[PDB]
């Protein structure tokens, strides 16, 4: 039953700091991309869509536009890791991470940052 | 550029009656069963899990399942119809239907139930 799981489900960061946050899946074997698909929202803005292999710039929203990208060498290691640098107050709120690879499973996080 | 589109967002359906919600997906000449997931829930309870061809009866929602039901014939035309018959109070919500099949994308469907 292929599961998802989030080490730290609640994210306290200082303004201006840098965060990675985690969703760990299982790969029990040499990461296969063709069947790999790793999604990251935040309140419906789209923040890394990695398709396949395939990442494509165009779609990711303004505000996280050069300052999140998934750390693809984390992948191979079933770590969706997702790293946003420089957190500003409207980075705050309830993140998704949905994965499909065999199955397919979703979880949240919460993110505080402090003024 | 994987896209589930819904027909209608907001269903207003009569207590007791009978609904049938749908999500569309683009289904390029003949559909591949073993390449597809299908997905339904409502706020967190779990509706529908059709991995593959198989749907699994394990832990999905004993007040649905006795209701819901996934119309296969539909999937061959790029629609994921869920068939609620004997709608009751506990089936109004925000409903999710989440596909994967080449890409992967989600909706979110309203349900409001009357009782005259
Ligand atoms: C998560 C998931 C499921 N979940 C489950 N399946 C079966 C059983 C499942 C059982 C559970 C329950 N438990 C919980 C613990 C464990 O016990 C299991 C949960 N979950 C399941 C099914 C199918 C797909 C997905 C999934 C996976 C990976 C990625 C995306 C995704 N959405 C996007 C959404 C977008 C949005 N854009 C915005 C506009 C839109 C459009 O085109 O209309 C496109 C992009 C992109 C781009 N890449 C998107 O990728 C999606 C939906």
């Amino acid at each position: 039953a292929f599961t998802v799981t989030v080490p730290k489900d609640l994210y306290v960061v200082e303004y201006g700091s840098n965060m990675t946050i985690e969703c760990k899946f299982p790969v029990e074997k040499q990461l296969d991309l063709a069947a790999l698909i790793v999604y990251w929202e935040m309140e419906d803005k789209n923040i890394i869509q990695f398709v396949h292999g395939e990442e494509d710039l165009k779609v990711q929203h303004s505000s996280y536009r050069q300052r999140a990208r998934l750390l693809k060498d984390q992948l191979s290691l079933g770590n969706a890791a997702l790293q946003i640098t420089d957190v500003k107050l409207q980075d705050a709120g309830v993140y998704r991470c949905m994965i499909s690879y065999g199955g397919a499973d979703y979880k949240r996080i919460t993110v505080k940052v402090n003024a």
